[PDB]
């Protein structure tokens, strides 16, 4: 069947009753829209768990701390539309932000996740986690899905989500994606377009430094201070301006305790114009 | 036929076979020791949907003070006998470490700020972060298409209305009115926290509250004057008065001259219950 492009609240409504009365297993995909092929192995991913694939492009003012930068961020639904329909999603929800927040925001009813929201991104950032948490929930709400797939890119997120999830009692299976790569190992990005020529190679640097330190860590390294200070140094020595770094607790994103069974190697470091991120997953 | 479960993966279970009967949900949410009123929340619900699924769930999140959470009457059994009289479906009675498996120190929350914190909110500090947050929870568990609340509790009603429309929830919200004793006091299982003696006085609450409610019905409109006389009056019987109220039935905002009808919130302590009860008052004329 043809691809659904829903704006209003209503006609969502009444697609979402009739999927739920028929029995369909749906699959949700959450995104601000600007979508690359990162986005869609996620709603390939969704495509093998489900019935019906819904994919959301709403970019979300709640988690702009930043009022402008909601002005900014960039707006490209025919062409996301255009891939979306290639990758088989059955219904894209586009909606105006004065329908999903008609009170404003300062007293919008919100979800908060303890720690998870103020602790590493989310220090410098208060509230950003708050409104991905309250618009992620609302979604669920409004959609009902029984999957929604996530990108392990943005791993706070995804970390937060599964939390949420947990505590307030959703009956739904979150996926965890993989980053797409380069062939020469550098995490997809939008980001990735603000390099130039000489940068773009070397931001693959970023992935091999950790996937450096991954290794010792499967051998059985654990002095984590040690580890990323080495990682600190080669990047710097490669050319790019580290930020903080991080080795972490899979599930709570907290220092590694002998109880811990995976741990997150969260990377971060400036390439001129660029702040670019990657992680990995290390069994323990 | 009546179902009793625990476990929220019982829960869900069930939930998914009677969705897959092509079953209307109502849900009526309850802290148990249940009395008429619930009975009537019961009833109401069976004429709205196929199935009445009841919680019973003595939720910590929402008692900030430990003793009233540490006395909350808790008669399990009474309650579902009582219940199968009525023909609830199901009753979903979850224990806190089931709820709640890590405590509340990171528990995710749902906050209302439109209505958490003035009212009530502002005299129970940290409450109605708890009644939006169970109620999500049960919301996100059961997915009922419908959910029967009391109008005794008549901003929590409005608090879980502005929830339903803030996040997007697909749920009918329906309020019932307050059953009383034959004597006036509303019914509630806090009213076991009365002494005997106390008992007999508790009806005076709604007998101050319904002279109020005459004056307005005469064109009084002097709402602090006609408060700090009924606080009077609480005082004078042996009550001591919490923070009282006349505010728009609809916004729970101040009177306006567009207001049409009013509603008096009453809250006061009887030795060691602190008792609620409203009245709405129709402004027309
Ligand atoms: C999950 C998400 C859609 C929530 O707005 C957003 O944070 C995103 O795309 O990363
Ligand atoms: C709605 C309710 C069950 C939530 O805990 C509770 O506040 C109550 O019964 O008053
Ligand atoms: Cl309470």
């Amino acid at each position: 069947n043809a691809m659904l492009i829903i704006e209003t609240l209503p006609l969502l409504r009444q697609q979402i009753r009739r999927w739920r009365q028929e029995g369909k297993r749906i699959a949700l995909v959450p995104t601000m829209g600007n979508l690359h092929e990162g986005h869609m192995t996620l709603v390939d991913e969704a495509k093998t768990r489900a019935d019906v694939v819904v994919v959301t492009i709403f970019v979300n003012p709640l988690q702009f701390e930043r009022p402008d930068d909601l002005a900014h961020y960039p707006r490209t639904l025919q062409e996301d539309c255009e891939k979306l329909t290639r990758h088989g999603a059955d219904l894209v929800f586009a909606p105006a932000a004065a329908d999903i927040y008609p009170a404003g925001l300062e007293k919008q009813t919100y979800v908060d996740v303890p720690a998870l929201s103020t602790i590493l991104e989310g220090a410098s950032r208060p509230g950003h986690f708050r409104g991905v948490s309250t618009i992620v929930s609302k979604l669920f709400n409004l959609i009902q899905p029984d999957v929604a797939c996530f990108g392990e890119k943005d791993y706070q997120q995804l970390a937060l989500i599964r939390k949420m999830v947990a505590d307030m009692g959703y009956d739904i299976n979150i996926v965890g994606v993989p980053t797409v790569r380069a062939k020469d190992g550098l995490a997809l990005s939008s980001r990735n377009g603000y390099l130039t020529e000489e940068e773009r190679q070397i931001a693959p640097q970023l992935s091999k430094i950790m996937w450096a330190l991954a290794e010792k860590m499967a051998l059985g390294e654990r002095q984590i201070d040690a580890l990323l200070e080495e990682a600190a140094a080669q990047l710097l020595r490669v050319g790019f301006t580290p930020d903080e770094l991080f080795i972490r607790d899979a599930e709570t994103l907290q220092p590694l305790t002998v109880d811990s069974q995976q741990a997150v190697i969260l990377m971060a470091a400036w390439l001129g114009k660029a702040r670019l991120i990657d992680n990995q997953l290390v069994d323990l």
